[PDB]
């Protein structure tokens, strides 16, 4: 009386970002959102119910989790063993190739993998879109880490209605590359999920992020069309500082960045300056992330070894949808 | 036939920040604003008329300016000698004891300076009222330069009702320091008026800033008749990390912020985990200062020693308002 199941997912970072959620319960957001999906971060995770399991077992990295750490592994088993009756506990086992609530979107490829293993598991059948709307009650960026490339998460308006998808590039993908600069690997101090709830509740400029969000989208599906890598770059990075601002008019106000945030990304638009179009985002933490287009990585790597170590410059490309496994 | 005057004034550091004009040509606010004038960083200028002069020279800190560092006190001096009628060209010879064009407010002290001289060698008998009307229309943050401790900058509606005056506080500005952390005494990127002005016309945070604006300088007021020096804290602190957060929203975006910069933040939050009461504000530049107590002002220096030189933590206390000299 044992079922099993398996699956990889790889980790994306978002060029528009989704903050904030309309509803916490469902995991409905405020706004639509776009990532790319990456080949140098992913997670591999099994799940097994089991009618013998005295109680859900958490173990990341070789390492049990302890009860704060696995409340919401346990959040999302419960909702997944309501969507099959099931009443057994369960044994997950992950291991995070990605550093740990770091800013580098390690609940994207981790919830994606635990959904895509308990879809197998449990006999679920799920299409890509159910998959990922499943994905989504977990942790939002999970939804768009189902798919490979460009994805985009609609809003939508109900459980039913928000989900993601792939965007067509014309391959455009494949001929872009993402430069991560670590600042600090270590676990954040606020939470992905806290930060935006804190920026929704209470902060000033909250309406203003919404309200230049679509347009944001719409530019970048113009750009995708036409190829056009300086209308992305310079459209997501000012996404990606219109959402960081944000959190400067919560109350009380914090930062998600760190010193080291600032001089990488000064130092990519000295790039840009001395010739090297590129583009910067940071999601939920200190690390940067450098969009380039694959011919000028090199070029990039150097010159920011001027002031990081090898160590710290960490090269990815596209990298593909989740992969199930019936185990 | 020879028209000469001499005048003191100090710098100010905005609690509550002034950011953005409604009227450029009149340097009318969008915000009333309050600040603390300090007694470390000070401008003494001497300006003379004669008819015997053949342009206007500005020299600063025994070096003559050229055309493009001129222009700005060319624009004062034009407006003062229409204010009398006055056809001569004039001498300005000035010191800066602060550094110049560095977020440490050495436009207020220079420009209230420099309309102090005027008023005395042309005979203009201004009140003080009427001497913060005219240092506004050099400088913004120079109207609040003309009085001493706690000013406000009352935005008024017109150029007669936009002016600054001393907030009485019952001694409490006696009782209170400002440690500067000084980042970077260079010159900085963008100017404070460029900055504002790309805001004003381009953030979507700018309406957020706005509505909170009032609020805190009634906190602040609030805080003030109760000697209350936590609440002060906390209201000028995220007054100042909002104004900071609008640049974010701006097309192009953009931030005053330095690495050392959000170092010194972080270090003021915990300084204030470990038991010294202070809080941060930044105007507009990479500099930081903390406002703190009288009584913990060598803790604090003593903790911050531990990642800054003593070249870069230089204490102030409240100063004094505009000094004029008939010579
Ligand atoms: N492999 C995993 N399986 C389950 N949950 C995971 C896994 N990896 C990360 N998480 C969850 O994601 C949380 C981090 O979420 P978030 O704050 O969004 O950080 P990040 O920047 O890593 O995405 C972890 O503390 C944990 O709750
Ligand atoms: N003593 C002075 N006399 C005249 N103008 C001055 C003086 N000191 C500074 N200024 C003007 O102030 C400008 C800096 O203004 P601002 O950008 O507000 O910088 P700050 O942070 O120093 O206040 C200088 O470039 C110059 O135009
Ligand atoms: C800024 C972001 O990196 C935030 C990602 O937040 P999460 O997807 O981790 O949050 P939850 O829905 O609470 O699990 C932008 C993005 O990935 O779209
Ligand atoms: C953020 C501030 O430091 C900006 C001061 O700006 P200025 O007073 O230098 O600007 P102008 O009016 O253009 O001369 C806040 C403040 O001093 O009130
Ligand atoms: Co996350
Ligand atoms: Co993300
Ligand atoms: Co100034
Ligand atoms: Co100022």
């Amino acid at each position: 009386a044992m079922l099993s199941g398996k699956a990889r997912a790889h980790t994306n970072i978002a060029l528009i970002k989704y903050w904030g959620k309309a509803n916490e319960e469902y995991i409905l957001p405020m706004n639509s959102s776009l990532s790319l999906t990456l080949d140098a971060f992913y997670t591999e995770t099994t799940v097994t119910f089991d009618a013998h399991y005295s109680e859900d077992v958490f173990i990341l990295n070789g390492i049990l989790q302890n009860e704060k750490q696995t409340k919401k592994v346990k959040e999302f088993l419960n909702l997944v063993r309501q969507q099959a009756d099931c009443t057994w506990f369960a044994k997950v086992e992950s291991q995070n190739f990605v550093p740990t609530a770091a800013g580098l979107a390690s609940s994207a490829s981790g919830l994606a993998a635990l959904a895509g293993a308990c879809n197998v598991a449990l006999g679920l059948n799920l299409s890509a879109k159910d998959l990922s709307r499943l994905a989504r009650r977990g942790s939002g960026s999970a939804c768009r880490s189902i798919f490979g490339g460009f994805a985009q998460w609609n809003k939508g308006h109900s459980d039913e209605t928000s989900f993601a998808e792939n965007i067509p590039a014309n391959n455009w993908e494949n001929e872009l590359a993402m430069l991560f600069i670590l600042i600090n690997d270590g676990e954040k101090d606020v939470s992905s999920r806290d930060g935006m709830k804190r920026t929704v509740e209470t902060s000033s400029f909250y309406q203003g992020w919404l309200d230049n969000v679509e347009k944001d989208l719409s530019q970048v599906h113009e750009a995708i069309k036409t190829k056009d890598f300086p209308r992305l770059g310079e459209i997501i990075e000012a996404n990606g500082l219109r959402m960081h601002g944000t959190t400067l008019g919560a109350v009380p106000p914090f930062t998600y960045w760190s010193p080291g945030s600032l001089q990488a990304m000064a130092l990519v638009r000295q790039a840009r300056a001395k010739g090297i179009p590129c583009y910067f985002t940071m999601d939920a933490g200190p690390n940067v992330k450098v969009l380039v287009e694959k011919k000028n990585l090199e070029a990039l790597k150097t010159f920011l070894s001027e002031h990081f170590s090898k160590e710290q410059l960490v090269p990815a490309f596209a990298g593909p949808g989740i992969e199930l496994f019936e185990t």
